[PDB]
């Protein structure tokens, strides 16, 4: 089954101080969500710097801005606390309604807004709760891609989600990478050709030589995450969240599963867009390959440590 599939390589230490983090983020008051979010946004642009959201991005999130800069900063200050409650709110389902990268570049804008002083800012001299100050430090003893993720998972899990098939807002997707451009990844121990098609589709937005690779059943689970089964959803998180990756993997190991399968797992380092070269986070990539080759399963893993990437 997909679920039991889940527990290949079991000494994979994942990082999973990432979900622990976020669920004592979740349990703040939603005033100190904001200010905590802000304190540690203020902070890592010290030394890294947020990649400009795209042009599309903003424009399809520029209604709902332009809503919260209209506001009297009371309203502005309860408008994000509504986001961050999860409350049901026209602007909360709107939200919902996003890719994660049209929320991110919401919140991109919004923390420019709030640098100049034009949305109204955290106020000034705020102290964490009690609760909230721990959950910073542990965050800012992370690093660099964990803190990324705790950013990203605190902003994708904020607004209000009413009903099942929802509409659903996300960036246009690129064309592929044309063929003569396209780099091609070296793996160390591993030249399995699915895998190997995997890095390279991927690493091209090729997503539908990509989806083709997988079983009709099969899923991909990212990190934190349960798995997304069979392929239209799986397509679908390609195209709406999965743009614009660099994948770099390092090295791997191949072993026989029960049935003629075969496991593989693959670690390497990961760059969003967001941040370019300047955060590679570490990864671990397990793939259930069926007997003719095709993708039954494979989980995407944030490692605990650099410790955990093979033979470090
Ligand atoms: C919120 C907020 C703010 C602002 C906050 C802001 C602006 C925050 C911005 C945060 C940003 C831009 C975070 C970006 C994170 C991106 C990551 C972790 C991507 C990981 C991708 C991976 C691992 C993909 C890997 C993958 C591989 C390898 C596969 O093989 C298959 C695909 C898959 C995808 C699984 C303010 C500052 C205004 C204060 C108030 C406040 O609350
Ligand atoms: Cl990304």
């Amino acid at each position: 089954t997909i679920d039991s599939a889940r527990g290949i390589f079991p000494n994979t230490l994942a990082a999973d101080v990432v979900p622990a983090t976020i669920a004592r983020f979740s349990q703040l008051n939603a005033e100190d969500q904001l200010a905590l979010i802000w304190f540690a946004y203020l902070e890592m642009g010290k030394t890294l710097t947020i990649a400009a959201p795209g042009a599309a991005s903003m424009q399809l999130a520029e209604n709902a801005l332009k809503e919260i800069q209209a506001m009297g900063p009371l309203q502005q200050t309860q408008a994000m606390c509504d986001l961050a409650n999860r409350a049901d709110t026209p602007l909360c389902r709107t939200y919902a309604s996003w890719s994660p990268n049209i929320k991110l570049g919401f919140w991109y804008r919004l923390g420019e807004l709030m640098e100049q002083g034009f949305v109204a800012p955290i106020p000034a001299g705020y102290q964490l709760s009690a609760n909230a100050n721990a959950v910073l430090a542990t965050i800012q003893g992370l690093e660099s891609g964990q803190q990324i993720t705790v950013l990203r998972n605190a902003v994708v899990d904020m607004g209000f989600t009413a009903g099942k098939d929802g509409k659903r807002i996300a960036e246009p997707v690129v064309p592929p990478q044309d063929t003569a451009s396209r780099t091609k990844v070296s793996i160390e121990g591993v030249t399995n050709a699915t895998v190997l098609n995997y890095m390279d589709n991927l690493n091209a937005n090729d997503f539908d030589t990509l989806i083709e690779l997988f079983t009709s059943d099969g899923a991909l689970q990212p990190p934190f995450q349960r798995p997304i089964v069979g392929k239209e959803n799986v397509l679908r998180f390609f195209r709406e969240e999965c743009q614009n990756l660099k994948l770099i993997p390092e090295r791997g190991v191949t072993e026989p599963a029960e049935d003629g399968f075969t496991q593989i797992k693959v670690t390497g380092k990961v760059q969003t867009p967001w941040f370019g070269g300047n955060v590679g986070m570490n990864i671990a990539w397990r793939f259930l390959l069926n007997p003719e080759g095709k993708i039954f399963f494979v989980a995407i893993d944030l490692l605990a440590s650099p410790k955990e990437l093979l033979n470090f």
